[PDB]
């Protein structure tokens, strides 16, 4: 699989919920940022797609106040300016 090595806030956040690694693949990418925004509850409990990140540092990665997740092409683009191949 394709390895990618996170920036220092994506990395911080990834080693926040238990990652211990530098290098991930992007299925441990999205996995360890799944499980961030969970243990941080950010989704809505009402609307549980879209999560809310403007106070989170989350929201600085993503650059927007919230997204949903079913977003893929701005979930990627994110994950995208936050590593390097």
């Amino acid at each position: 699989e394709t390895l990618v090595r996170p920036k220092p806030l994506l990395l911080k956040l990834l080693k926040s919920v238990g990652a211990q690694k530098d290098t991930y693949t992007m299925k441990e990418v999205l996995f360890y940022l799944g499980q961030y925004i969970m243990t941080k509850r950010l989704y809505d409990e009402k609307q549980q797609h879209i999560v809310y990140c403007s106070n989170d540092l989350l929201g600085d990665l993503f650059g927007v106040p919230s997204f949903s997740v079913k977003e893929h092409r701005k979930i990627y683009t994110m994950i995208y300016r936050n590593l390097v191949v």
